[PDB]
């Protein structure tokens, strides 16, 4: 229902924090797996949406944008990764705002460990796409496709070696397939126990497992 040339992808300023803010809201959180699976509430956390913000004055945040309506209809959210992240995500984990985002952080350290990509491939770094959210409403116009394509070209073009990313459903796993990223990881969510045991995690079959996929650029 829109012209196809009327979408434009583009890196997210700073002064538009507030817009990255609202479409998270809207597309992303309400719909990603590890959040809506989590089993003391289903909402995400201040913490968890000032993890996603950060990246915004970074300059690896890119957005889709139906110029002709002036709204945001998609969103990625990257930045870098290297070795001696998990521990220091663990120990922010101990004195975060809320149990929740402290939870997730530490599911997050450990597929990031276990993938190991920087071990594995010999860098010193690698760019992580942390977020990949598209509106349905604008279905038919290849936006994650494309939201991901610019997520490589753009590493690629700021020196990055590889590209990674935990994807979550059995949709963006295939995406990233078809972009020519390899799963090298995997973890079933409802089998993750946290450190005291504890299954944290209750997903739909949808949000079965996560694939931590990579590709070499």
């Amino acid at each position: 229902m829109v012209a196809p040339e009327s979408i434009v992808l583009r890196v997210a300023r700073l002064d538009e924090l507030e817009q990255v803010r609202e479409i998270l809201h809207r597309i992303y959180y309400p719909e990603e797996g590890i959040t809506i699976s989590y089993v003391h509430g289903k909402s995400h956390t201040l913490d968890d949406e000032r993890f996603s913000l950060s990246f915004v004055e970074q300059g690896t945040v890119v957005v889709a944008e139906d110029s002709a309506a002036k709204k945001f209809i998609g969103v990625s959210i990257a930045g870098p990764i290297q070795p001696g992240d998990p521990d220091a995500m663990v120990e922010e984990a101990a004195t975060t705002e809320t149990k929740k985002w402290g939870d997730i952080l530490k599911l997050l350290a450990l597929l990031e460990r276990t993938a190991d990509v920087c071990g594995r491939y010999g860098l010193e770094k690698a760019y992580h796409v942390h977020i990949l959210a598209v509106d349905p409403t604008y279905r038919g116009h290849s936006l994650g496709q494309r939201l991901l394509q610019f997520q490589m070209d753009l590493s690629k073009k700021l020196g990055f070696k590889a590209i990674s990313g935990d994807f979550t459903s059995v949709f963006s796993v295939k995406l990233a397939e078809k972009l020519g990223m390899e799963c090298i990881s995997q973890l079933a969510l409802g089998d993750y126990r946290d450190e005291k045991g504890e299954k944290l995690f209750e997903p739909l079959d949808v949000h079965q497992v996560i694939k931590t996929c990579v590709k070499l650029l």
